[PDB]
């Protein structure tokens, strides 16, 4: 269809009103004092929210060129949300921030790419002292501190979350499931966790989490690519008799065959849900055969010539329990037999000795770790049906931060942890001015975060940003009671990974759109 | 013809609009770092000023009603203008402020008479608290720092006016003219000056001063009042021929006669200017008589059957130079000799010795001031024209900042002394909440002019605000260096006068825009 | 009437598109190959020049806030003219560069008074730099050799030039009048010259030289102001008698008989023209007799009792010529007898020994030079009227280069010096970064001249302007031949005074605009 063509500055204008749009949507809802904000919907009551996520996901623009602007500003926050699962909004506010005074110097006559430049260096300048200034979170006690503060105060679900971790340890598999009665519950049963997601969001069966679950499912493990549905018939139409769900771990599902489980499981007819096998090529046979004992079922490769028509209940494997994400499948309770699993484990840990080179050796111990680790699950128990599904939420969110936490640490909250970084660059320079201001450009933008927090508080962000500047370490303003005072000791913290992620995502968005010459759209027609 | 009539809201929301526009072109010309403002002109190169009364001037807005907010607040700036002579564009700020917390009160339903009552105590209170503040300006070391600062630093121009104070007392009439060459001259002349104005702003042949000047002029004395045209004649022609200009001082000059005086110095016939005699009733007769001995004049009143047909031009009395402003008439070297001068003072001198009442006495001791006291003429030296030209604003511009400074003292610049006042008054209270709050519109916008001069500055005025509230005294924001310390070492100085006259008038002002329910206007038509 | 007012931005984008349609047409013309522009006129053919001046007398916009910048911009160019009188498409070229940069500089968030601040401090650092490149031009042979040049390469002017300067000094007082016959001539004649022009344009009775010229004039010499036409009568009359023109030297000339004097003139009844006496206050009376004794006149003080209705044409004084421009009077070949003239001189000679100070002395050595000094007079000799003429107008045009150049020397043309400033100004830095820019500004701005002259050339300034500032000194591009080489040895020199000048007026309009916040001026209605 026709084009409208813009260049330059005209399209800097556009993109320029279309970002704004979008992040003074979102920017209301930063911190303990965001503002709700109403969402439209075509039935019943409007949605009142306080959560980034969701107003991003509704802003479109009639202006198409606007429009675009607010599109490529959203990859921010889905980008940060994906990398982090928090810190979407921040991640907003910092890419407006970066975005308005990037162009505004474009519009100055300054050269874009110098712009760039100077931006990303401050943020790789600013990446390397955020790591400095993180504080770790690696003993038990500061694992139940991180976990109590993230669940509301909640001493409970800190001690829960610092329980897990010291039997699976802190980089082990760790799942939350509904609670049988009133008390908690930690047991670890034989699983693994692999980094491989659906391979269509429609097989999610629960949007909350924007997950698939499956409940004592069969696991079919094909050792190739499936393109046809035939394949699959006399599978699918055995599982459908025993009434279970099944899922597929193949090479890949593709076009055709995923077409149809897709549209089969969306009329109920069969639950079915189909992940990639983890790795590629040698050690990808390996690791399908490592799921096959824990869940003791049979790998169905072609080059033994095994068909999929060929294959009965029997060779099929089974869980108690699956999970999958957008990029993770994890295997709660398999079936697989203690006398082959532990035989595996001590095959794997042979071919440890025999190895003649590191990247063998790491390779093995990651499979040995998976398959001998297994998963721990919390099991939340609460009084009434309602409370629990709300505990069962707050761990596992708290859960999701303790994760994070342990990773890379933790760094003052209300935009702290930034303001102090950028007082440490004042000094940073580039290779000419242009880049010299692409430095500045983002050393005032990572005080955006702070000043919005004071904004949607109704103080004076100039004011509170000033005050914060002229103390260090940890001073800041608690936006809640409206005092300064130290942040780690009142329990304000962002885990290092939030807040580097956020930088990163909105930087690099940002400096895309500074350097865009041309836009191209269809025609308003 | 027909009216547009508003009451309420409709109304408010006009006038603030009206305000607003006056306000905002006036308040960028704040204090030191005060931006240009360009003002058009039909023919040649736009002005471009720092000035605002010149700004104040020219704003008249299309929509009548937001017009009359407009006039209404700059009848703010003249009034301040009028009492002190400085200030206009601090009173505009403070009016602003008021107005515009005051009316969003009102929109909130708080009772405006409440409001304004408030408002009202708070400045009686602030203005009590500004007296307590104001450090006296008594001596001539205290006058010659004065002099000294409000003319940039110039050391000259302080001895300058403490002399010229020194001759003829701090409440002395004192003069400028252009020097004869190098060095400064000081004389004492015989002169008056008296409380009467021009009879119509027309009669201003030097707009600079909005001002009336005459060189070597006749002095018409009548006791009476001129209506016809017919009377003059014979007195006008006679001083054509001399080539000289006129002044007249009668009871009044009415509409016929005055209407021809206006046409006939307009067209450059003859320059004629009319001013009413001072004082009413008896007291008139005998003043008329003074001016009289001064100048060598001769009274023309009815009382003794003498006409003004009947009048030469030895009648006339004469002086080397008079000056008129909206409010004041000063003569300047009456040609009157010594022995009748010296000798009515005598008169007038027994005159109190027999005053059997205070009143008496009081204006009979005004009187005998006024023509023994003389005027004092400070003839400004330079190199060239040009310089002295310059020099000699200086001293007109320090001379006048001494004489307010002389009469009620000095407080610190910067808006400091209003900042001082409002913090001392945060415990003032009146009888209900309604007033409470205009308390509290009135103590906020005493920060308005700190604000406005830091804005002007490109610095953010919560920040300097803020700062300055924490300090004391005279702790404030130097604007010209950007840095704080010591107002008063700085140099940095306001006449109280100034400072009390800005926030009456604006206060003044904005209480009745307050409590104001309904405009009446012509159809725009 | 009501008002427009326009604010921040709004108003400089105005601004900003007024100088640019301004400066557009004027910056065509510039330099060797400058391009016509075309002049409408209301009769006959339109007119057809590459004077700048010219066309920026022509420019009025419709948008009336546009209009409001190319008035003010236009000031620049008029100022450079009457200060330098020449350089005004060079000065408005500067400006535009300077305004240009500097709104940019300001949309993009930077401090204008900073800005401005910058932009001072490079020009004063620039002045400073161009004095020291400044090639003087002291000995006969310079002036000789500037003079040929500006007279395109006619040495016979040169040599005139030189010496006439030769006779009176490179300082004294040089006029040039239509020659008797075929040879040039130049001779001394008692004469005089002082800083006073005509009270009123409408006394020019030769627009071409925007002049006065008055041939065997009688000289009122009158030491007041004269106000009433009734004084002037009987003198006025007596002068119609002798069927000569009259100069009025009074203290002033104002309204009333000023506008007759106008009016009168211009009706071709009398021919009178009127300036100020030179000076003010005591050294004034002193010097207006000078004049007297000098034009064998009388002067007419009113503190001896005189009146100038008894006043015959033997109290006037009288001289062969007299010319007046806006600020210079001078008095050619005057009546006063030798006798009387070197008295006098001996005279003021013994006053200089008396002096106690050296103010007084300085004044007395310029009052001696004046009287003493005479008058140069070059007489341009041609085969016919036509090539007299022409000569004539190339003799005024090479005096008045040669004089600046001997005031201030001579700098490389071409836009060369500018540029060498520029280069070595690259260190220079201000109190913060937005005063840096502002630097940066002026220099980039100081290139301009030079990209015009190219580009009105058909060539590409950025390569030439990159060449140029590869080399040093006085290496430059010749426009005329399209050749590289010394700007000194090609003969193409511009008076330092109307560089400084252009540079200077340049940046004082740029930085009123720069810091211009607000316009007002009447709606289009
Ligand atoms: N008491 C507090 N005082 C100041 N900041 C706080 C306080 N409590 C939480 N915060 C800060 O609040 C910010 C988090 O706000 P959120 O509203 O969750 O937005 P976000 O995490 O940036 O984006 P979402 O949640 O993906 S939408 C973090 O910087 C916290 O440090
Ligand atoms: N260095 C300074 N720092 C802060 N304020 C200053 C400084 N110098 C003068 N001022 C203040 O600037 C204010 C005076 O500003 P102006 O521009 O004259 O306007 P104004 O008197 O309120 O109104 P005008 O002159 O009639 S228009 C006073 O409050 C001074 O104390
Ligand atoms: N051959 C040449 N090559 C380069 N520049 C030259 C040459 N001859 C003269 N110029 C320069 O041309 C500039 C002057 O051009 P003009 O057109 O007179 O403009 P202006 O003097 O800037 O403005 P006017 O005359 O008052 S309109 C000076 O910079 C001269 O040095
Ligand atoms: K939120
Ligand atoms: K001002
Ligand atoms: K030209
Ligand atoms: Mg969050
Ligand atoms: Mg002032
Ligand atoms: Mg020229």
């Amino acid at each position: 269809a026709a084009k409208d063509v813009k260049f330059g500055n005209d399209a800097g204008v556009k993109m320029l009103r279309g970002v704004n749009v979008l992040a003074d949507a979102v920017k209301v809802t930063l911190g303990p004092k965001g503002r709700n904000v109403v969402l439209d919907k075509s039935f019943g009551a409007p949605t009142i929210t306080k959560d980034g996520v969701s107003v991003a996901r509704e802003i479109e623009l009639e202006d198409k060129f606007e429009n675009m602007g607010a599109q490529m500003v959203k990859e921010v926050a889905s980008k940060a949300n994906d990398a982090a699962g928090d810190g979407t909004t921040t991640a907003t506010v910092l890419a407006q921030a970066i975005i308005t005074e990037g162009l505004k110097a474009v519009a100055a006559g300054m050269n874009p790419m110098d712009l760039k430049r100077g931006i990303d260096k401050a943020v790789t300048v600013a990446v390397e002292e955020l790591k400095a200034l993180s504080v770790p979170c690696s003993d038990s006690k500061a694992i139940a501190q991180v976990g109590t503060i993230s669940a509301n105060s909640d001493e409970t679900v800190g001690k829960l979350i610092a329980e897990a971790m010291d039997k699976v340890g802190k980089e082990g598999v760790i799942t939350v499931e509904d609670g049988t009665g009133l008390q908690d519950e930690l047991d670890v049963v034989e699983g693994m966790q692999f980094d491989r997601g659906y391979l269509s969001p429609y097989f999610i069966n629960k949007p909350e989490t924007g997950a698939v679950e499956l409940e004592s499912p069969f696991i079919l493990l094909a050792d190739k690519k499936i393109s046809n549905i035939r394949e699959m018939l006399p599978v699918l139409e055995a599982v459908a008799k025993a009434g279970k769900p099944l899922l597929i771990i193949a090479e890949d599902v593709e076009g055709e065959a995923l077409a149809t489980l897709v549209v089969n499981t969306m009329r109920g007819i069969v639950k079915v849900a189909a992940v990639k096998a983890p790795g590629f090529g040698d050690r990808r046979k390996a690791m399908l055969q490592d799921i096959a004992t824990l869940t003791g079922g049979t790998v169905i490769s072609e080059e033994i010539g095994m068909e999929l028509e060929k294959a009965t209940l029997e060779d099929l494997g089974q869980a108690k329990r699956v999970v999958i994400n957008k990029d993770t499948t994890t295997i709660i309770d398999g079936v697989g037999e203690e006398a082959a699993i532990q035989g595996r484990v001590a095959q794997i840990r042979q071919q440890i000795e025999e190895a003649t080179s590191d990247y063998d050796r790491e390779k093995l111990q990651e499979r040995v770790a998976k398959l001998a680790g297994g998963v721990a699950v919390i099991k939340v128990g609460a009084a009434t049906e309602v409370e629990m599904k709300e505990k069962k939420a707050r761990v596992e969110d708290a859960l999701h931060a303790t994760r994070a936490a342990v990773e890379e640490g933790v760094v003052a909250g209300g935009g702290v942890a930034l303001i102090r970084v950028a007082s440490k660059l004042a000094d940073l320079r580039g290779q000419n001015e242009d880049q010299n201001v692409g430095i500045k450009v983002a050393l005032r933008a990572m005080e955006a975060p702070l000043r919005q927090i004071v904004l949607n508080c109704g103080e004076e962000p100039s004011v509170v940003a000033n005050t914060v500047k002229g103390g260090d370490g940890n001073y800041g303003y608690n936006a809640a009671t409206e005092e300064y005072g130290n942040m780690i000791d009142m329990g304000i913290l962002d885990p290092t990974k939030v807040t580097r992620s956020a930088l990163q995502y909105a930087a690099s968005v940002a400096g895309l759109m500074i350097t865009t010459e041309c836009m191209v759209t269809d025609l308003p027609k």
